[PDB]
Parts: structure tokens; C-alpha cells; sequence
């Protein structure tokens, strides 16, 4: 972890989280958390766990069944969903921000695409600190890695809560294996997310979910 981070494994995030007074999501995060299968896959392990957090219509395959719950595995059971973009081809090469939208949009859930490019810092902070306050709102963030000191490309990761006192942000990081959850300073997240991603030829940023 690059000293600009605060690891969630540590005294000092344990206590960002416990000083945090927009941290409603956490709860419903932390109990949904998932292991992304791949890289390729960060986005699927994010839609999942908020979709799960939502108890929306969930898939009903053999995996789990007589249970319904959104897992990476059926996530593309929905017809829908898969009209969107291939599994293949997500399963390789993973998904845009645009494309995130329209894969949690497939399952009849409300979905706000917000590119930085069209939005500032002082509106993102304010909106998703907002939002982590609120039950039924969620928050996906898409940034690269490497702008906030981590390593290497575009990422995909809910946001669990915010910490006023030091202005970061939680991120549910679904890389499990590689990293743990991070509090991330807002300007370098929102450089992060402030980026051009080269599959879409689009800024990166964020998307609410309810
Ligand atoms: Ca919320």
C-alpha cells in the first residue's frame, strides 16, 4: 500500500470507519463482499454485491437453488443482461463505465452514469457522501489504479463509506487477493476516475445505484 492510502487492515481504517458518519453501506456491503473471479471480472463482483444489497429480483439457477442470489457465476443468466455485452467478451477484456450502467440497468434497477468529464470534485464528493448516508443508494466507483498509487489499470469497486475528518473514501475493493479494502483521499481518487479509459475513449467516474 503506497503511504497515500489508509488499508481498511489497520487501526487507522478501522477507526475512519468508526469516526465515519456516512457509512450506511458499509453494513450491506460488507455482508455481500465477494472475491472477483478475474480481474476481467471487478465489475461483475461490484454489480453483484449491490444488487444483492438491493434484494432485488435475483437469478434463480441450480447453483443455489431453491435460493435466489446474484453471484458472478449467473450473473448473465438474465437475457437482457447478456444482449448488453457477451460474458466472452467481459470475461476477457471487462467492462466500460458505460457498459457497468447498462449491465446493472438489464436487471430493472434506477442507474446514473456520471463520467468525471461531466462532473468536479466538489460535486462528486458532495453527491456519493450524500448517497452513503442514504439505504438503497449505491455507489460503483471506475478509476485507474495507478493514479491512486496501486498497481496498474482501470478498476471497478463499490464505495462502502466516507470519512469527513480526512476527507476519504471507502473502497470495497474486490481484488480480495491483491488488495484490501483502502481509504482514498478524494482528490486522488477523483484523479483517478479522471482518466480516459482507452476501450471506451471515455473518462472514467462513477454510477448510482438504487
Ligand atoms: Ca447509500
Amino acid at each position: 500500500l503506497s503511504p497515500n492510502l489508509i488499508g481498511f487492515n489497520s487501526n487507522e481504517g478501522e477507526k475512519l470507519l468508526l469516526t465515519s458518519r456516512s457509512r450506511e453501506d458499509f453494513f450491506p456491503l460488507s455482508m455481500q463482499f465477494v472475491t472477483q473471479v478475474n480481474q476481467a471480472y471487478c465489475g461483475v463482483a461490484s454489480i453483484i454485491m449491490v444488487l444483492n444489497s438491493l434484494g432485488i429480483n435475483a437469478p434463480e439457477t441450480a447453483q443455489y437453488s431453491p435460493y435466489r442470489v446474484f453471484t458472478q457465476d449467473n450473473f448473465f443468466s438474465n437475457e437482457k443482461t447478456k444482449a448488453v455485452i457477451a460474458p466472452e467478451v467481459v470475461a476477457r477484456q471487462g467492462m466500460t463505465l458505460d457498459e457497468l450502467g447498462r449491465l446493472i440497468a438489464s436487471y430493472g434497477v434506477k442507474v446514473k452514469v456520471n463520467h468525471a468529464s461531466d462532473t468536479n470534485i466538489e460535486d462528486f464528493r458532495k453527491q456519493v457522501a450524500e448517497n452513503l448516508k442514504q439505504d438503497g443508494n449505491f455507489v460503483i466507483v471506475n478509476y485507474l489504479r495507478k493514479e491512486i498509487g496501486q498497481e496498474r489499470g482501470g478498476h471497478i469497486s463499490p464505495l462502502a463509506a466516507y470519512n469527513e475528518q480526512t476527507d476519504r473514501f471507502l473502497i470495497m475493493d474486490v481484488s480480495r487477493y491483491k488488495y484490501p479494502p483502502v481509504w482514498v483521499k478524494t482528490t486522488d481518487l477523483w484523479k483517478a476516475m479522471n482518466t480516459v479509459d482507452s476501450v471506451s475513449q471515455k473518462t472514467r467516474g462513477f454510477v448510482f445505484v438504487s
